[PDB]
């Protein structure tokens, strides 16, 4: 079966908590005997605190994945750490933070079309490869990007920080969400391509909440009638095109991803 990378606990020097969560808790931390150039390189550090038996057996289902699961645009995983207690994981660490607070920050230094472009092709790629790997992700937003030195830019998938952005159970990030993942919890590369959209119109308005107007009652209402988020004020049209290719109602008429980032990198390339 697959060969998870082991570090050795001793290897991994912890600096300073990032986060925390119900499940997890997340750490800076320098790793040595890791990188092949330096001596030591920066990592975060995920640590499951006193984890269930499932989520045990979980977390090392998710580890083989992970293990095989790399891309430029994807959060490199490096392996898991120590023997189990507690569970760890090692990832990259990615110096500017998630994405969503990124742009709120960048908002009304700005953010240019150019990079508004080169943050959504980077994250049209990081899809390309994940459905090529047949991965559907089911909650694809900003705040699940990590934005790295030049405007770098990669995907995760992050364990109450943006609980607002979720609908009670578990979660559910509906305002994200297609009509039939709302509906039959069918996710699919078509689900998230509908995500894929959202997160546009987040890049274009700086990481505003979608229908940030209405409850969740109103959201699922909204997007089971069919209704879309309106273009954003400096969104070209052009974009803003792409954004409704995403929302076709029926999932086979949504544009694929390939298509998706064969535009906007052209698009990104041209401004
Ligand atoms: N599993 C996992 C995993 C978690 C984080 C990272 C990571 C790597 N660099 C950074 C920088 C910043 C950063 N904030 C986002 C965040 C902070 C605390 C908790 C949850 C998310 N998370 N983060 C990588 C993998
Ligand atoms: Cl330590």
């Amino acid at each position: 079966g697959i060969h998870v990378q082991h570090i050795k606990r001793r290897d991994i020097v912890l600096k300073r908590e990032l986060g925390e969560g119900a499940f997890g808790k997340v750490f800076l931390a320098e790793c040595y005997n890791l990188s092949p150039t330096k001596d030591k390189m920066l990592v975060a550090v995920k640590a499951l605190k006193d984890p269930t038996l499932a989520a045990r057996k979980d977390f090392q289902r998710e580890a083989e994945l992970l293990t095989n699961l790399q891309h430029e645009h994807i959060v490199k995983f490096y392996g898991v750490c120590g023997d189990g207690d507690p569970l760890i994981m090692v990832f990259e660490y990615m110096k500017h933070g998630d994405l969503n607070k990124f742009l709120r920050a960048h908002g009304p230094g700005e953010l240019g079309l150019s990079q508004m472009l080169h943050i959504a092709s980077q994250i049209a790629s990081g899809m390309v490869y994940l459905a090529s790997q047949h991965f559907v992700h089911r909650d694809l937003a900003t705040r699940n990007c990590l934005v790295g030195a030049n405007l770098l830019v990669k995907i995760g998938d992050f364990g109450d920080v943006y609980s607002t952005d979720y609908y009670r159970h578990t979660m559910l990030p509906i305002r994200w969400m297609p009509p039939e993942s709302i509906m039959y919890r069918k996710f699919t590369t078509e689900s998230d391509v509908w995500s894929f959209g959202v997160i546009l119109w987040e890049i274009f308005t700086y990481g505003k909440q979608p229908w940030f107007q209405l409850s969740n009652t109103e959201v699922i209402e909204c997007i089971t009638q069919g209704r879309v988020l309106e273009r954003p004020r400096v969104c070209p049209k052009e974009v803003y095109d792409v954004m409704l290719g995403c929302w076709q109602r029926e999932p086979q008429q949504r544009l694929n991803i390939k298509e998706i980032y064969k535009i906007l990198h052209a698009l990104g390339k041209a401004t």
